[PDB]
């Protein structure tokens, strides 16, 4: 099979994904087993205290959230509010968990990781509005978990990239929790399947034009939904995105949605947002997450990045 | 006229530097003070301890190298040998000052910095040589300036990223002293002007075609001597590339040179050279250098992750 350069480890998680049935093609609860089977593989977790606690989002229901906090710190840490990805339909606490336990140590701070609700069952908006409720309880929380709510970051990966970007669009619409700064580790941004990372990593690269049809498919099959900037936040005018949070954007090379994290980057820029984007060659999506990929070069300067700049942004 | 989305800083550069006669259509010696000029402008740089020593490299003649310590260090340091960039035509210790300053800081090292003879008066292979016999004196500076010669780091921007890369060459061909690893941030790798960035960036983004036309000009005239792999190191076989130094490549978008730069990436990995390549976006040549530059997201994402890639490196 005809390939660009990449790491061995992302060459070799595209080869192990290739055959068909692909994820996406595996009735939702098999896709779920898959993925927590893929992310028992053999990975070094840095250490953390962890607490389950049942939070109420309202009308969108009770969702379990993970709190995580770094080892024998007395002090009152800043907070990350973490949204998993896996294409609305897969993820949880310990398929993201060597991720928010890196997050957790080298940032020394809170993680935050709510357990949306996964489509096909839970269709749009319902993951963004739970989501968003959680983020309006962190105050009610900052006491008994020892964090400053005032030192506050939202990142996500893929479509929890998607959703950290919309929760700093909702919280600047309703005036909600003031969100500092946000991190996207290769977001979705649009609901558009013509780009030409879309055409040119189609196949062969693990995330598949097919299977991101999929996702979108299970997730909300209104265009009129799809067209909303709190879906599709590559759609947003630059009055939309002024003065929202500092991003870091950070994007794979071999990814379907390259061009679309790197011309939501060039949007909240020409808004005037101060934007950090940064390309890594020769890798693939989920390449923060996946266990696998947790030595390649891409993920530990992707991890160094991303750490130092919540690092610099909290003091 | 109109460009890509790029950083405030990098649009204003790319602006000044546009009318004729532009820095490179001047007599060499107006180009140099006109550059030595700009890196007057305004910067934060680090406190260090100077020193600035004359070293014969024999055949090749005496030069200047500049020694740069962290303040208040009373161990043996790691050391980092930068060759500065700037066409072969301009460049010294003053152009490069914040650089290298902040690069000693923040990676608590001894910076060696060769002012190699500049061209046209110097012709390949003069630079490379003067800059090869530096390395190998080093064991013999090592005491009186306390660093250990087995954290050694080859670094350089632009054509110091050529010579930083041959250098690892020249090593292994002549078993010279160890480079540990190489920093090339927006590297020259190539004498090709046929490159789609090349082509896209040939004009508007400060750094033009012609430009870099002119740079190769003054260093040699020569069409054998530019496929000799000691000046496009691009043209390397994988054979020549095995084993070389641990490389860390930083592009910018808005470069002709992005292109050769991330196509040398791609030739050190297929050697099975460890390679972290990062594209920044929204960014134009010379961006690490260039003290207008120095607060761009670009140019302070760049230093985080080489600064932090060199200290992982000295454990
Ligand atoms: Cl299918």
């Amino acid at each position: 099979v005809e390939r660009i350069s990449l790491e061995k480890a992302a060459l070799e998680f595209s080869e192990a994904n290739a055959p068909h049935p692909r994820i996406y093609e595996l009735p939702v609860e098999e896709g779920r087993s898959l993925l927590n089977e893929v992310q028992d593989s053999p990975v070094v977790k840095e250490d953390v205290d962890i607490e389950d606690i049942a939070v109420d989002t309202g009308e969108w229901g009770e969702i379990n959230v993970r709190f995580i906090r770094p080892l024998h710190q007395e002090k009152k840490l800043p907070v990350i509010f973490y949204i998993h990805g896996a294409g609305w339909v897969f993820g949880n606490a310990h398929t993201h968990d060597k991720l928010i336990r890196e997050l957790a140590v080298r940032t020394n701070s809170v993680v935050v990781f709510s357990e949306y609700s996964l489509s096909p069952e839970a269709k749009y908006p319902t993951a963004i509005e739970q989501n968003y409720a959680v983020l309006q309880q962190l105050k009610d929380f900052a006491n008994d978990k020892k964090f400053d709510v005032n030192h506050l970051t939202v990142a996500g990966d893929s479509v929890g990239g998607n959703m950290a970007t919309v929760m700093t669009l909702l919280t600047k619409q309703r005036g909600g929790q003031k969100i500092g700064q946000q991190v996207l580790y290769y977001p979705v941004t649009d609901a558009n399947f013509d780009t030409d990372s879309y055409n040119e990593f189609a196949e062969n690269y693990f995330l598949t034009k097919e299977g991101m049809i999929w996702f979108w498919d299970q997730y909300t099959t209104s265009q009129e939904e799809r067209h909303q900037i709190t879906a599709s936040p590559l759609r947003a005018t630059k009055e939309d995105l002024a003065d929202l949070p500092a991003a870091l954007i950070i994007t794979g090379e071999a990814d379907v949605l390259r061009d679309e994290g790197e011309a939501y980057a060039r949007k909240l820029r020409e808004a005037d947002v101060e934007v950090t984007q940064v390309r890594f060659q020769a890798i693939i999506h989920d390449f923060v997450m996946v266990n696998s990929m947790n030595e390649t070069h891409a993920t530990r300067a992707a991890m160094s990045l991303s750490t130092q700049w919540i690092n610099e942004k909290n003091r």
